[PDB]
């Protein structure tokens, strides 16, 4: 068991499950249904864009992304799916993602054995 690192973190790594496998994630633009708008920081960059500008004010969205109602109802994270094209800079909900930790790496290494 661990603490703090297992929570989603602003610019933590993450893991987002598909079913056949999971693919590694990197949280950047984070979303909260309390306003149904998003937030970001330029600590790094998506990959499909050069940065994440500043402490992004929560603003009406739809510039290059959409959260479906499926994920909206919780914390969502626009993540860089690593090992894949930056075209996969996409949000997921907690329904599929968790932050970087050894338990999710135990899931990663068990899964990668099946690849």
């Amino acid at each position: 068991m661990v603490d703090l690192e297992q929570e989603f973190a602003l610019g933590g790594r993450c893991l987002a499950f598909h079913g056949p496998l999971m693919y590694e994630a990197k949280i950047l633009k984070i979303w909260d249904p309390s306003s149904k708008m998003y937030t970001s920081i330029p600590n790094d960059k998506p990959g499909g864009s050069s940065q994440a500008t500043k402490e992004i004010k929560p603003q009406k969205l739809g510039e290059d992304e959409s959260i479906p109602e499926e994920i909206i109802n919780g914390k969502c994270f626009f993540i860089h799916y690593q090992g894949w094209k930056s075209s996969w800079d996409e949000w997921v909900g907690y329904d599929r993602i968790r932050a970087y930790n050894e338990e999710n790496i135990a899931m990663k290494k068990r899964l990668a054995n099946l690849e």
